[PDB]
């Protein structure tokens, strides 16, 4: 306290700090749609077809000499399929085995293939030719049935909020498969067993809303809801649709099921990493800043201390005077003292400190006063998530591989029917 | 304030906070090199070939009558091969059936395979013997011309900063296909339409800095960038390469394509759950601190405003005058003053409280004082993220799958020429 | 100061805040139990074969006159097996082409296949039967050894804490291979090179509780634990299982090794997107409430500037002293002391402010008082994580897959043997 006078700054008043609006807003309460399909949808799958070998043997010298082979791939219809299905079985026509002479016939009879009930079947690529001046036949039959499972493609539209279960082949695209028409693909008959379902239901939501366009600080650049404690972008208020589900604030390739690749995983765990880090640059940017203002906090103590004997003793929660040597330093001594001053008098005339019979009162019921807030944060519980399988997995579309496959090997090993 | 005095300790002084230097910096303004190519490159695919059985028919006594089969396939050319992507069109030789007697020689007379314009085309395996003491030839051909798809991979070297676009098959190994040499592989004919052409881009990038070896505090043991919202592990100043693309601060199989794993991302989730349990414990934990704090400053008020009567007023922004009862509780009442004092004096001579004519000046220009820091909090939009397709993905791999996946049928289906 | 008496409310008392004991636990030495197999085992396999074509010729009139095809695939023994493996090599017979009349009957000296020793071999499709009055045999081998790799997977049993390493096919099923007895599966003989072998590993680790059930404030909602480096979900007790590794606090078709989708991924990366915003809303919600608590601090500090005339300099950390207009403004000026004060007298008869000879002390050797606690944030190191191939990524699956490939090939070309 010995200044020079003329040098006297100002006037000075204590720069107070911005409380800034928050840009992210909590809103509870949104109204949401959420419309739903089975995972995957049941496919019958059958196959059917026949190997023959008609041939004629008039020696070498006629021109007639040949062995003509056919291997026709056949339709599965509607009705068949569906009893297929019932019965876990499919149907064939009987097995011509070296019919020679006048059997040679028994091969035109029957084209579609009835009579014999299998699990299933493979082919037999018999042939021969040894009885001569007379035509041979051979005619073998393959079967399979399967009722699959393939895939659901949930799909909405944001003008009439109409919604379409489409079902997927290996590689992401809708294919027409129906309940009333058989289709024929990749050399096999399908139909659906059941006609595509869906559902809908309706919640009321949290969604954390953000705001950060300098331009349109008012337009909602991002929002985040909680749909059963799994988070969702819907920012944009067109229906958000992936997999089997689709979702919205009250024909070309799907692409969601298509295989992820390490690379991007990395790059997820390098922002994962990321964020870790600046979870930490940031608490402890905070940790600094308050650290300072308890500091603060310690120069405002040691000076109104100097006043307050008791004060030290209050702020540690436990009675202690203090006596100073200097501004800074200071000594302490214990204390103890009769705590059950409820009025506010004694034998009084202006008594105690702080200077303390209508203007005498008891003070036993007496209410807090809030002069703070707590601030409240919001961090809900996350994590129910679920996986979804890629679309080259769907059990219909690798049977129809097998298949297809059972028959390359079959038709490249000839036998002997004799 | 009744003390033992026979127990003073000290001397005391009040332990202010550590303020540690902060561990993550953040550097503006890190300069960057992007290197960039095409996600994928046009590559012109091209099959030929013909399946022949030249036989002869001299009966059975004959050592002769046999039936000479062969499936050659053929390279295709750089031009022939150019002019093939030009116009969606591949070309072969005459189909021959059944050419016997003196026409048995049709067979050897084109080898190349010219005359026909085809959109495409697959084999028949045609084949007869059925004419006496003489030979027929059967020659049958295949065609098949794509401009396809392969994915890129750049690379640059740290040593020389020269890059390479690589092109590479369905598990992610480089493949020697140029623009000027034809590459002959998988049964197939390889060349390039365009020399492969990167593109360079030089950056100023946001980067978070962290300095975590206790050993070496000077030591970046990782940096994370900014490039275009999206964050990168830039730590390692070598090269970084994925995909199509190259970042630096200023042949074996590749593997970032590979296809991930459900696992991986089950992990990644659990990791993304911590984090969010990370962030909730940490936040409580420093609101935990505040409110001590806070309650530090209710300690500090109390004491205070018995000797400021309208303190608590300033503090709830409300005028009104506290009146104590014990140390703890008190009592207000309601107030509202001139607020329109500007100099300090009316008739002045030592007046108002505090104590308060160039000894009496107006204040209505006044500058704020700036006692505090505001902190400031970096926490950038991230996001802009980019997918890549798996390596068995490859439009131009499915091509030449294709092919071959058709020959393997036709192949296997004899027909007679007769 | 001028206030309506006839409105006292009260008696009142200031609202401290609530200090809430954190639901977020941390947990040091936590034991816990690691069990290790190598991520994929080295499998031995083996293939084998032949194709015959045995013919008679007596002419168009013979019943006789025919071409019997076999294809066997063969078994591979153990003993042989192993002995392909160590020689990388495996036997097959003696190659026959057009062995007629009375070498008719090489065809069936040798039906295991003995005395030729290659690196590999491919069948030969070969027939013929040219020769009048005599039978003619041909009869190629196929030959292929490789000791290649397939994917571990660990599992061990609450029960009884065994462990089992299983051998997974390309689909994720456990299938019977041992290292006593050979396999025979898709066409070949597999046998392991090496008994499965497992290790234990025990650790003491940090883990993050979780405590969030309401209705049971101590049960472990979740735990979070770091095992080197790496973050861990071990809140149930049972073994934890993927891919080659086990770990514990102290046959169907497994899935981890599933093809992830980029669907996932993204929804992964909107988890992300939602945490970097979730980060920001809540930082800034601290951030505004310590502004307005700094704001108090402020009310405060001009209050007991009043009376402490070089308290605005201790907090700025500069000697000068405050002189006050109104309540709200006031003026500085410079100042500095003679700091070496180190005892508080000098002939002393109550002096200095504050009111400052064992009545009187140096205090060169004094302590600091520890009136607050520092808050310590834990945010531990990240990211050493390790990616796991697809289970259709087995190099002894696709050797398996080209195996059967080149057969598919190899017996649809016809080759004469004359
Ligand atoms: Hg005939
Ligand atoms: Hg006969
Ligand atoms: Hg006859
Ligand atoms: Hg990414
Ligand atoms: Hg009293
Ligand atoms: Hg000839
Ligand atoms: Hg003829
Ligand atoms: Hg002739
Ligand atoms: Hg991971
Ligand atoms: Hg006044
Ligand atoms: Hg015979
Ligand atoms: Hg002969
Ligand atoms: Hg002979
Ligand atoms: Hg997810
Ligand atoms: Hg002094």
């Amino acid at each position: 306290e010995h200044c020079n006078a003329q040098m006297k700054t100002g006037p000075y008043k204590i720069k107070n700090l911005d409380i800034t609006p928050p840009k992210e807003t909590l809103q509870k309460d949104v109204e949401i749609t959420i419309v739903e399909t089975d995972y995957n949808e049941n496919v019958i799958i059958g196959y059917k077809g026949y190997y023959q070998a008609y041939a004629y043997n008039g020696g070498s010298l006629d021109p007639n000499t040949r062995v003509e082979e056919t291997m026709k791939t056949l339709n599965v219809g509607k009705e068949d399929l569906l009893m297929w299905s019932i019965r876990q079985q499919c149907e064939v026509g009987e097995e011509l085995i070296d019919r020679w002479g006048s059997d040679s016939d028994d091969c035109f009879r029957d084209n579609e293939g009835r009579g014999q009930w299998v699990k299933g079947k493979e082919l037999v690529k018999r042939q021969n030719n040894n009885h001569f001046a007379h035509h041979t036949c051979n005619k073998s039959w393959r079967c399979g049935i399967s009722t699959s499972k393939m895939y659901s493609r949930l799909e909405c539209q944001d003008d009439t909020d109409e919604c379409q279960v489409y079902i997927l082949d290996a590689e992401g695209n809708p294919i027409n498969v129906t309940v009333d028409t058989v289709l024929h693909r990749d050399g096999v008959s399908m139909i659906l067993k059941q006609k595509s379902t869906f559902t809908t239901r309706q919640i009321k939501a949290a969604c954390l809303l953000i705001k950060d366009d300098k331009n349109n600080p008012e337009s909602v650049t991002r929002e985040h809801c909680l749909i059963d404690n799994d988070i969702y972008d819907l920012s944009k208020n067109t229906w958000n649709c992936k997999f089997n589900r689709c979702i919205k604030r009250k024909r070309a390739k799907y692409t969601e099921g298509d295989t992820a690749t390490k690379g991007d995983l990395m790059h997820i765990q390098e922002e994962l990493m990321y964020e870790n880090d600046l979870l930490k640059m940031n608490i402890e940017l905070m940790h600094a800043h308050i650290n300072k203002l308890n500091n603060m906090l310690h120069d405002l103590i040691v000076s109104v201390a100097k006043v307050d004997e008791r004060l030290i003793g209050n702020l540690m929660n436990n009675s202690v005077s203090s006596t100073f040597l200097s501004d800074d330093t200071f000594l302490l001594m214990p204390c103890t003292n009769p705590p059950a001053h409820t009025s506010n008098c004694y034998n009084n005339s202006i008594y105690k400190e702080g200077r303390w019979s209508s203007q005498c009162i008891d003070f036993s019921n007496y209410k807090e006063l809030a002069i703070d807030d707590d601030v409240e944060f919001w961090i809900p519980t996350i994590g129910n998530t679920t996986y979804h399988d890629s679309w080259k997995d769907a059990s219909g579309w690798s049977f129809i591989a097998q298949q297809k496959s059972n028959l390359i090997t079959t038709m490249e090993n000839t036998k002997f029917g004799g």
